[PDB]
């Protein structure tokens, strides 16, 4: 079963299941792919026979969706981002993340497709249109979640950030970043990105939430993200593990 | 080319080129009805001719489908690197994601190491919700785009098989069905005269408008669609047509 690491990490955390992979991704770049293909296989692992695959974007996703293979028992997957745009450039958009994912999986996916500088009327107008409420009922329906963590100040900086904002997360000493809200050390929002699709009320009835992070620097942001009960099955590596735990 | 003279399609695309009065002809082997990989020979065969026309600075406007994306899984940087702006040939289709022409699009710009709009003008949107985004600074900017393309590369489609693909209303359906349209292409349905009998209304790239494009490159093949394509090709296009054998054989028998 679970090694004392795994085990620890999640009694102290909380977590559904912890899944440890080796070496920190800080050093060792690749290790984040091995992330990616643990998770790959964690998520199938928790598949039923039809699933709606809710996935944010950044670049530990984006490993995840490069390790993605077919489902060998064929069970019919559609994914979906998680949430409309929440800053990030092209490549680590959710939007980017999903369509990979899908093409990898051989599944089917859908888009959140909501400017993006347009006007507030321009706005409201989009997110009414049917098609994208459609969407947007996908993603109510998620029966899984796969998600990023990030350092708070690290995510505010690569995304395009209002300096309002920036001030508003410092000041409330943001600690942690995941699926466009950060959090404290206590693991209370203090900011969110305003963005249509999945609200932090709306993970509860997620059956499986996969959180992939990992790298010793994240340590900190993962231990304040899961200081709340969340429900989550993480896959890390024992650089932020390690670190986390004090070993 | 001594390849193509070898496999009778030098001939063929002679004989094809004069049947339908195309700008040229250019045609590969196999069907891509029977054969996968003859869909991205046509894609290969739809890039080099691009290349081929390409001027110092360029606007290129597609249309999704399964086959402007194999276009677009083929392309390549340009050896000569001239400015390459693509953008979607016209708004929402009625297409799943994977086969807009926005999807298209970024790929083919990716894949060309070059630079591309996006259209979001959502069919669906209520008279006062369309007012309101029509006149959207970016909106207004692609639109505008569009209108200056250089170059047009598009798909063509059975009719029926189009129509089934996209969620067209019942009553377009109806109106398409009466009229006996047999071909489609950029959301516009033609008959066997090459008639328009049914146009999806969409912001973008209108049929008048082809006539201002230079350089127009339709890529279809597959023996299912040579009924299709005769029937496009009734009216002056001033295109170049890409395709394979299962079309080209059909439609000439
Ligand atoms: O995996 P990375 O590149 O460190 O980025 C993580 C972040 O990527 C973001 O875009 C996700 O929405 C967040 O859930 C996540 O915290
Ligand atoms: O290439 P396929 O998958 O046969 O689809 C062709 C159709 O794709 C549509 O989206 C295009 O707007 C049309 O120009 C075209 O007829």
């Amino acid at each position: 079963g679970l090694t004392l690491l795994e085990k620890t990490l999640k009694e102290r955390l909380n977590l559904k299941d912890a899944i440890i992979v080796s070496g920190d991704s800080d050093q060792s770049p690749w290790v984040k792919k091995e992330m990616g293909r643990a998770a790959v296989a964690c998520m199938k692992k928790r598949f039923s026979g039809k699933n709606i695959v809710a996935v944010t974007g950044g670049t530990t996703i984006e490993a995840v969706a490069e390790m993605m293979t077919p489902d060998s028992k064929n069970r019919e997957l559609l994914f979906v981002p998680a949430r409309g745009g929440l800053g990030e450039d092209v490549k680590n958009q959710a939007n980017t993340i999903c369509a990979h994912m899908a093409e990898k999986a051989s599944g089917t996916y859908r888009l959140l497709f909501v400017p993006g500088q347009l006007s507030q009327g321009a706005y409201s107008s989009i997110i009414e249109e049917p098609s994208v409420k459609e969407v947007l009922n996908t993603i109510k329906s998620a029966s899984m979640l796969v998600h990023g963590i990030g350092e708070a100040k690290t995510m505010a900086q690569r995304r395009n950030t209002p300096l309002e904002d920036l001030k508003k997360i410092d000041d409330n000493d943001a600690v942690t970043e995941a699926f466009g809200y950060y959090f404290n050390a206590d693991g209370e929002v203090v900011h969110k990105v305003h963005s249509v699709g999945m609200q932090l009320d709306d993970i509860d009835a997620i059956p499986d939430i996969i959180a992939v992070a990992g790298g010793s620097s994240k340590a900190e942001a993962i231990e304040a993200y899961f200081k709340k009960p969340r429900n989550t099955v993480l896959v890390t590596d024992e650089g932020a593990a390690k670190k986390l735990l004090r070993d």
